[PDB]
């Protein structure tokens, strides 16, 4: 966890003009989904702008995400290579930024366990009703889980832009152990407590 004691001590120092620009630059990145719906056809250019969205340094990492019923608490990381999924959570680069907004839906991966860190392994115990957040900078952004599916891996169904929705799924892969399918949680945002 130094990885989010070094994000949290870095956006301790940023100035109040920083975090609004940066959230500014993500929010209208987050508009673009409304008309563009899911980008799985990313270009070189649109790489670039993803990469520089929520970025307070070199690393990638975005923020964290807490599932208290789980016990999870870990950075989040720009894409999902398996440099990022082998210790962190990945968040899928074609999907709106995990800062929500109308119109989007943001799409968070991770391995169901590795030899020696949990990740997404009890992601199955989430239920309807339950609640994760993601922490952005000096913000909490509250998602509550409303849908859990089971899919084969190329059916991309529930994973697409709803207009008027601002949603999360946290997408992992099951059965534990076999890992012919995808688990998908998906939340809703709702007020934070």
């Amino acid at each position: 966890s130094r990885a989010i004691m070094d994000y949290q001590d870095r956006v301790t120092h940023m100035d109040e003009n920083d975090y609004k620009k940066i959230i500014n630059r993500a929010k209208e990145y987050n508009k673009q989904f409304k008309t563009s719906g899911m980008k799985w056809h990313m270009t070189s250019q649109e790489r670039l702008d993803y990469n520089s969205q929520l970025a307070i340094d070199k690393t990638g990492n975005m923020g964290y995400i807490s599932i208290p019923k789980i016990n999870i608490k870990l950075p989040l990381y720009h894409g999902t290579s398996e440099k990022v999924l082998q210790t962190s959570i990945g968040h899928l680069e074609g999907s709106s930024l995990p800062i929500g907004g109308d119109s989007t839906h943001s799409i968070l991966s991770g391995h169901r366990g590795l030899p020696s860190s949990r990740l997404f392994s009890d992601l199955d115990k989430l239920k309807v009703g339950d609640h994760w957040t993601v922490s952005i900078l000096n913000e909490t952004y509250t998602y509550q889980v409303d849908q859990i599916r089971t899919v084969k891996p190329d059916d991309l169904r529930d994973l697409q832009i709803v207009k008027g929705k601002d949603y999360q799924t946290l997408v992992t892969c099951t059965p534990y152990g076999v890992n012919t399918h995808r688990l998908l949680v998906r939340g809703h945002r709702v007020p934070n407590d």
